[PDB]
């Protein structure tokens, strides 16, 4: 009877927005966070309100680490629960080279992708964890093709941050791993959203549906015996 | 009359200080940039100078923009050229668990460890690469075991941090190896020089040193020989790629 809840960080458009349906579509309870787009975020809520499920829709800047504590504490609130983080907040400036990017851009990029991603890592744990009184969970974070390939030429910045998230992912995963959590990454490649499909084999962008299914299958009790594991979802990029 | 020129993040002390000593034994003119230890980047200097090599000392803190264009500024009027950068700063916080990492530690951590590799970087391109008239040259980031290793129950955002310069070496060789600029990178394992004793913790320092194949934490020396190789003409085909020293862990 009681659904399961998952936070879906940056959920107001693309993956997370899919991931957002998609998890509602399979039963869980969902918590919208986005930064500006409230129209978006709120649309969702109603949608998924209107088919006979449960979302909570909340505004929240991940890299603060006050609006981070607010917005779980808007869970608490709401549902007494917690079960499920998708770290999917990510930002991307503009194509530059290296040595056009300025302290203010890698401050900007790593403390959206990073620093955001960390600290509601932080707050799952406290909720999920068994040692706090929780029942476990998963943590997924959404990274990028970009930490293998490095994005030459277009932002170094934003690859190095998804590196950070994939060490993060693997070290996250081993610590918290007895304390019933696991953690995974999606990397997903090239989103739909002729130079650039020539280096995807499969010849096309993905679609947030496709990342979105991905990210449900490591959040789901299929994926039992898999932690700190990675599903590519590139196209063979 | 006309060493290469070698900038070391900092320099003062541990793999730093073995890569400039090495570095000058073998010819460079050497900068050693340090943060605050300035006894013992002076002392380094001196050394190197009184064995008739060329050093320049320099207090920068490479997670400010500001102190490193002052910093690239005082490499242009010494020496005017730059052909390697070592990215070495690096920062560790205390033993922790992620559940109890604050926003002000991770702004700290990546900005020494990653922003500073960064805005370095950016600096040293506009200097080696052939597009702004130089002639090529090189760049290694001093990574750790850490970014493969995640470093669970000790330092997460380290890790993470680590990683975040395994990707940018990656990404940058890419980028600039039609300027004439490789890009490399060193993964330590433990480093004797580098285990900052906090007293009392006998148990978590034997801890770190377990199962390591060769059964001995590394030197600062094995480090520096392999950040000088890959700097070397020897390396002249490697781009993008890493040399773990890290005793088989």
């Amino acid at each position: 009877h009681m659904r399961n809840v998952m936070l879906i960080t940056g959920a107001s458009r693309g993956i997370g927005a899919a991931t957002a349906l998609l998890a509602a579509e399979r039963g869980y309870a969902v918590v919208l966070n986005y930064l500006r787009n409230r129209e978006a975020a709120e649309a969702l809520r109603q949608r998924i309100e209107r088919q006979g499920g449960e979302a909570l829709a909340v505004a929240a800047d991940v890299a603060e680490e006050g609006d981070v504590e607010r917005l779980f504490a808007s869970i608490d609130e709401r549902f007494g629960r917690l079960d499920v983080l998708v770290n999917n907040a990510g930002m991307l400036e503009a194509q530059t080279r290296l040595e056009n990017i300025d302290a203010a851009r890698l401050h900007r990029v790593f403390a959206t992708n990073v620093t955001g991603s960390f600290l509601c890592a932080r707050e799952a744990v406290k909720r999920l964890s068994t040692r706090h009184g929780g029942r476990g969970g998963s943590i997924v974070n959404v990274s990028s093709m970009a930490s293998r390939l490095g994005s030459p030429n277009e932002y170094i910045d934003y690859a190095a941050a998804k590196g950070a998230i994939d060490s993060m992912t693997i070290g996250l995963a081993r610590e918290v791993a007895a304390e019933g959590i696991r953690v995974n990454a999606v990397r997903p490649g090239l989103i739909d959203t002729e130079r650039l499909k020539g280096g995807i084999p499969l010849g096309r962008g993905g679609t947030a549906e496709e990342v979105a299914r991905a990210i449900l299958w490591l959040a789901s009790d299929e994926a039992s015996y898999s932690t700190g594991t990675f599903i590519d979802v590139s196209g063979g990029r």
